[PDB]
């Protein structure tokens, strides 16, 4: 059993077999193949280039480094979402135009499997493709598992507004992936006829953002958004970029005299000089003294005029966007514990009055939008109809995921189903046993939840009970379904109704059953609150 | 009145309306639009490359930076040859490849109106365009009034006299600018098809070197010269351009082993380092100490093979240039004030006996070229006839300005004529209102006297009489009337005879009348003595 | 007699008509000729790109920089080496991809010398072009002599072992400059379709690689390699590079996070900083405490893809290589005192006894790349005979030269010849009056020794015997007769016979004489030895 060697474009790459208990078979596995130029030097802030050939056969066994990023959020995020057994040691560079393909095909007779490109989520500032072991999800759905990464936080999105750095790198490296997927998918066993993009906050925006992208035409043809949508407001920046991207300027010791001198001095930053204007400007934390509508905890998608031409809210509503069948999802609990633990907010005491309630949610001004006018009618409806403040502060976890989550993927699913596609929609509700041990045990579907179900962590992590194993058989399978054939349903699976004019979703958990109507309320108090 | 939106070739820009007292409809102005790539990095000493398009409208409602020259020397020639009623602040950059617009034509109809094309003066190191404000004569006399930038000192003009950096980038950028004009103009309501090129001083040499130059066919149809020429021989660096290089490299830290080492180590120096560089040659300032035909005063205008084929002199005797219609003009007295504060120069005493006036003139070789040998007779014929050492002072202003301006404009206007174009020529001879008040009050037809008459500072600035009032009015219509046509000559107007075989020119100040032979006797003189 | 100048593709070139004693006719020099845009920058670690062209007449009078390398053993290196009576001044610079022409012909009638390009040696880390002055050699045997410089050291040959810095820059160049004497050269009366390569040293190795590279097709018709080929194993590194790659990157303060990243950032360092590099990793050195197979003390020739497909071994088993005549030749004495001392080698006590011998053959493994278990074999096969220590130390230096160049040289030319290509060898026994004086006296064919009879040093220096007079005419003669010929033999010319399966070879010294079966013995010892 010689180890798999396969053709691309740019020349051979050779990959590894790994086994997976219960099948006799191994799926290949190939780390750290390029798809692109390493963006160094003059190709910061500038779109993807082509890799350069290579001769001979490249060894594909390594993980490649994750995009640059701050190490403690970004190996914390790893560590939490991981579905493999042990943490995976991770270099950082600028050099991370990398994806990893895990294969159950046989490589060496034409095989055309359906394939899932995972883009992973860490508010475009943090992650890793590296996380997610494709392995499990492969294996049991007969699929091709491709994790891709692209461009972070200042590498990733540095936009002035203008043609001298319109923004939204990290997006077209998604794009150059699925092009090279298109390209060369097949010698890997996969269909390029049949592409699913999913992701993961960040990544469920960004799967979004593509199906909004004429760039992203005939790339892909289904679609997965979990936990995040292009109305998910804190990802996505309307209005005027030029002062944030003076602040980065600023910070990097930068003069700010024009666009084209802020984005050429940014250019001659070492990784080093730029990683500490990332932790010096303490993005993924709220700004607790200061304006809050000045206040920027991400750097994130602009209106570039390439990749987004109007604003999602603009596109939607002139049913501009590919009609491929679309699964939108939240989870129950997605401002629960990891968010705010992840950004350091304010809410630790275990409770919280209505005053207070009231400036935090000011405070929260750039996850919310939520103008100061407003604040008392949003937080009286959560919070008004009880004097506990320990349910207070849970009421108050509920109206951020609403605002940041549940509302905008609602809206997303409506228009996705009123332009004619398919649609549907679930709900996770499940506390998995790889929570983290700081996770109050009260917190039952936090941002993040269903990924141990969707990636088979318990088949290759330790100590899931019987009902998580087969939690993470249904999942994959429902994936895996929707992946084939732009419908999730099939035998041996509860029933999941199609998202139209009844609303039907799934709740998925320890009872999985089809609902109705999910966030209705919600979206009717929301959408009729910000119009005045 | 919504504000005015056109379309260039590289996008749609988005300008203002500005009124002026007496008209009834506005100016449509456009501030800072590119016209090529902003010059940085790996594209300092390289041609200008086309700016890269942009999306939606660009706002082109601020001035733009002017190019990195001595703010000391650049301010302070903005502030006294300003046209404007206040001086606009200016930041300096690199990024400068702008040009501004002021057009009175609507711009929801087709107009061809004639296009003038400012070229600013400051010796080929300071000055900007934002200086020059094109409001007054757009309207007066329904031009599109375009200035544009081009590098300056060590960015513009770095020569190794080879193929590693040929030099002369400030004229291509001055090229650049015409052929956008020729591109874009209509859609400002401008004839390409009657582009008028005028220039002061550094201007007027590079108009004049545009007139000699094949890169400059079919640009431009008329041209105007006031106060430099092609032959103003400060400006124009014959022979071996090699050891300034070097002196330019050891100064910014640079290695001088070969041409390809001294321009990469430049291209890798800081902005602030160049600028430091500028300042500690001194440039702009006479050496009154060490051999006075090493001393370089500035950067300037070689003979690199694809701008300029061969010498100025060269061409003229070979009357290979374009034989367009051409206005060369001087002022009366080119040295009196402006030029030596600017330098200081030595003679603040008032008074020059004819001993010191030889040393003087000696340390003078940069400006004027003559060999110690000459300098005896030279002298003479100036000083020579009064033993009053004020006015051996004054006769000393003279020589300078008939050596750097009077004698090379009419024997740039007799070639011309000679070649059979159109040729007119003036002597400017008023004292401005605006001068500064630390201007002798006896100095009459300095320096930029004329700017405040063309550019119409009377209209826009406090303090005018009724006398500059209407000079300005008959300058204007004179530069323009011979815009539209090739001739200055129109209705209302003194007569301004064509410089042909008789030599007339038009005297130009409170009592305007033709006359003949403009420094016929210092032409003789001059030419016969450099001929040995 | 005005200069020569010719037109070259990139423009004129000016030279130098130089005379030489007992010839009529002088003979046409031209130095530091461009053949490449100057590899700075950007351009470092990448294929040579081509030369700019300029405008006007290039003066090439001028010797280039040499590229640079280690001035200490770079300046001796062209003391003990040069042809011409003084040592001149050479710069060092990264700008040093010059050639120089010395040509006999008329440069004003179309004239086809057979072209001589000379490869210099140097280890590929040291060495000029400009130390071998052709004057001489194109004189007596009227061809057209071209000394071409290519990239050294880390310049030349850092290579990752994979896309982002394949290698073999310097090779790479020495093709460049092939292609413009294809292009060019009959502009300086030489034949494009008679070119022959030769070289010395690492020079040799390059002829060597040359024969052996798909890249190289149609740029030469001869080939001769002296003391040194492509199984000279010390300059070619097959296995791992990616080791030294990353100690080069370590020691110039590079992280070695991936290829790229290593690559980028010693693009960034100064000259001075990868010349500080260079001296701290002690190349050209052994390495007398550590592992001996981890010693570098040259970076080399790499297995790219592009310039070399397989290893040498491999291309001839297969015959894969250019069939050209083929002259290869050592000298007798090859490790006698040059290179021992260049490398500042242990051996200096004057003897050695058998155990010291066999702990300092495991130093040299980077030199022989003998086995630890292979040593007392070899070490008794040399050593064993004689209990006279002094003795033991000179049989140590033979079998250092016998695998570093004698065996080498002859497996290559037996390849050439059983692939039916015509084959010479030689081998050099003369001690020249050039020596330096710190060479010991017995020391007779030494490394080097025969480039003053082939470069024609006795007419050009101080000090030659009559003999030594014959000598250089008649090893000059049988080079220029194997340039025009392929077949070095002629009238007034001792018999050289073709290396067939006779193995004749000529003896070349004080009593030039044909033999046969050139270290036969020893070629069947160490292929047998290290066949295990
Ligand atoms: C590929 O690389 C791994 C290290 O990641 C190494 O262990 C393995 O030997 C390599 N395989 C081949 C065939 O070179
Ligand atoms: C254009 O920019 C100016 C500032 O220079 C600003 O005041 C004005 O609002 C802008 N106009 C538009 C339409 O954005
Ligand atoms: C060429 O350069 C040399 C210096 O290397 C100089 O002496 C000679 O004058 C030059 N020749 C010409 C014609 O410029």
């Amino acid at each position: 059993s010689s180890p798999p060697v396969v053709d691309t474009v740019h020349g051979k790459v050779l990959g590894k077999f790994v086994s997976l208990e219960g099948f006799a078979q191994p799926v290949a596995i190939f780390l750290g193949i390029p798809f692109a130029k390493p963006p160094l030097g003059p190709l910061r802030f500038t779109p993807p280039q082509p890799a350069e050939p290579w001769s001979f056969v490249k060894n594909a066994t390594s993980y490649p480094p994750m995009c640059t990023q701050d190490p403690k959020a970004g190996q914390l995020l790893s560590e939490l979402f991981t579905n493999r057994k042990e943490n995976i040691p991770l270099k950082l560079s600028e050099d991370c135009l990398y994806l990893n393909i895990y294969t159950p095909a046989d490589l060496t007779k034409k095989n055309r499997l359906p394939v899932m490109v995972w883009i992973h989520g860490g508010g475009l500032m943090v992650g890793a493709a590296s996380t997610y072991d494709g392995l499990a999800l492969a294996a049991h759905e007969n699929v091709v598992v491709v994790t891709i990464q692209y461009r972070l936080g200042i590498w990733g999105f540095f936009s002035t507004g203008d043609e001298h750095s319109r923004g939204n790198w990290g997006h077209l490296d998604q794009v150059a992936a699925l092009r090279w997927v298109q390209d060369n998918i097949a010698s890997f066993g996969g269909n390029p006829g049949s592409v699913t993009i999913f992701g993961e906050s960040a990544g469920g925006e960004s799967v979004s953002v593509l199906v909004l992208s004429p760039l992203a035409k005939n790339l892909f043809h289904r679609a997965i958004s979990e936990s995040g949508v292009a109305l998910t407001s804190v990802l996505v920046k309307k209005g005027d970029v030029k002062p944030l991207a003076e602040q980065i300027a600023i910070t990097a010791g930068c003069k700010t005299t024009t666009s084209a001198v802020m984005v050429h001095c940014l250019r001659q930053k070492t990784e080093e000089e730029l990683l500490e204007t990332t932790l010096k400007m303490k993005f993924l934390s709220l700004d607790l003294q200061g304006d809050p509508r000045e206040s920027q905890p991400l750097l994130g998608t602009v209106i570039d005029g390439m990749l987004l031409l109007k604003t999602p809210e603009e596109l939607q509503a002139e049913r501009n966007f590919h009609t491929v069948p679309y699964m939108v999802g939240i989870n129950k609990q997605e401002f629960g514990w990891l968010i705010p633990m992840l950004m350091s907010y304010p809410l630790s005491e275990g409770q919280l009055d209505q005053k207070t309630a009231m400036s935090l949610l000011w405070k929260s001004y750039p996850l919310v939008c939520i103008a100061k006018e407003l604040i008392p009618e949003a937080t009286e409806k959560y919070l008004g109809g009880t004097d506990d403040t320990v349910k207070k502060k849970d009421l108050f976890l509920d109206l951020i995921a609403d605002v940041m989550f549940g509302v905008p993927s609602v809206i997303v699913a409506r228009n996705h189903r009123d332009a004619g596609a398919p649609t549907y929609m679930y709900e996770f509700q499940y506390r998995p046993s790889f929570s983290s041990d700081m996770k109050p045990k009260t917190v039952i579907g936090d941002h993040g939840d269903e990924l141990f179900s969707v990636f088979g962590a318990p088949f290759l992590k330790e100590g899931a009970s019987e009902e998580e194993i087969r939690l993470s058989k249904m999942v994959m399978k429902f994936w895996a379904n929707f992946a084939r054939n732009g419908n999730p349903n099939g035998e041996g699976l509860p029933h999941w109704p199609e998202y139209n004019q009844k609303e039907g979703y799934l709740q998925i958990g320890a009872n999985t059953q089809a609902a109705q109507k999910l966030k209705d309320k919600e979206v009717a108090f929301w959408t009729n609150l910000f119009a005045k």
